């Protein structure tokens, strides 16, 4: 079994602990004067970019909030406006938070030499890939296919961006594909898709953190968070969590 | 649960016994002083019309009065000369076969009525399905979406035609979908695709007949005829068979 492996692009290879998008869906909000936290402004990471800034306008708090300042819950107008802030600045910085996460690059390169496809899914438009890829692989990181909520009529939490990889890679039974990712929405799109679910946590969003923090964070502390993020992608639809890319090809060793 | 059906075409919904093409063949044929009969004009089952052409080619008694014609045997221009003088000549007398197989109509109206999306795929080219759907549609029957082996890339035994209707029609496991056919290889794009699969039986093609030696064929032959019809779809990995569209919904009520 297992012909090709899927790859999240921020989060699961590159832009560890996914914080591009961070401040920016904070920003936006806060010059609204409605301001969230780094946590709700991270619970749909994964979707579509605009429906990601949605999401955020209808969560009860939020939602609430909103309507204690402008009395009225939020427009499309509004959240349209809020995405054109949000395109070009994020659009700008884009640049940095690209390079490919600690460890992943040797993983590929391993499972290119099992005669494995990498195949990718994302939450970026296309035009903002263009970018992220072109510095992803000037870094070393070239997938054999990438998919967009653009190539497809729906955004993530549909399986439709994976089967454009399988009908791509050319890999048949949708159960011999692997869906590695480290959000709550890439577990879902693996699971809806048919294929075996690993989500991975340290570098995730989920997690939620950088590195002069994890790698400079109290044992036990860290230990008991990892445990958060590991049950959520479990019950959440995972069929295996693991710590980092380098725990990867076991896991589809015991996919037998 | 069973959300959507795809139905295929000829032999399935329209043209009773799959005859559109056996008389264009064997009519080809004719013409070059070969003639060439109705079981060794259908035995190079399916395939590309084109590769049949080239099937037929290398029957032993075809190749063999071919010569004792041209003195030579066909070439790479002939079969040209041969697909060419096909489609005109399918595109001419199409339309007297995309007539809805007594059954079907009754049938859509129901699965319709409990909210199931109606899909379809095919072999014949969207040049030749513009033709007989547009009838088609003109005589009460019409499929929430059509899928040509154009619209994607290899063509039929792979599973790219359905998870290009999955995605337009809106279902997401695979497995949330039947898939009905009249042939070998429709079995097999089902379970590539994942999803159960069922084999319509009087509606020919693989069975190969008409009103007439059906609706007039004596039991205790058409029953030997269709045991052993039944038998090949069981083989070729069929989880279901149906003599006729009617029963396809005790199935669905069988799969739940
Ligand atoms: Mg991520
Ligand atoms: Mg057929």
């Amino acid at each position: 079994k297992i012909e090709a492996v899927i790859f999240d692009w921020a989060g699961t290879t590159v832009d560890y602990g996914c914080f591009a998008p961070l401040e920016v869906f904070m920003e936006i909000f806060h010059k609204r004067g409605v301001a969230i936290t780094a946590e709700e402004a991270r619970k749909p990471m994964g979707l579509l970019k605009i429906d990601h800034v949605r999401a955020l306008t209808e969560m009860p708090r939020i939602a609430s909030e909103w309507n204690r300042v402008f009395r009225q819950l939020p427009t499309e107008a509004d959240i349209q406006e809020m995405y054109e802030e949000f395109e070009e600045i994020l659009f700008a910085i884009l640049p940095r938070y690209a390079s490919p996460i600690n460890a992943v690059k040797e993983v590929i390169a391993s499972l290119r030499e099992r005669g494995i496809k990498i195949g990718s899914t994302t939450g970026y438009t296309r035009e903002m890939m263009d970018i992220v890829a072109k510095e992803a692989a000037l870094q070393g990181y070239k997938p054999d296919f990438l998919v967009t909520p653009d190539d497809v009529p729906a955004g993530r939490p549909y399986p439709w961006m994976c089967y454009k990889n399988a009908m791509e890679l050319g890999v048949y039974p949708m159960n011999h594909m692997i869906k590695v990712g480290d959000t709550v929405s890439d577990m879902k799109e693996g699971r809806n898709a048919g294929m075996w679910t690993v989500g991975v946590i340290l570098g995730s969003s989920e997690l939620g953190l950088t590195e002069e923090e994890v790698e400079n964070m109290d044992s036990v502390e860290l230990r008991e968070k990892i445990e958060v993020v590991r049950n959520r992608f479990v019950e959440n639809g995972a069929h295996f969590t693991i710590e980092t890319m380098q725990e990867l090809e076991s896991v589809m060793e015991h996919i037998e």
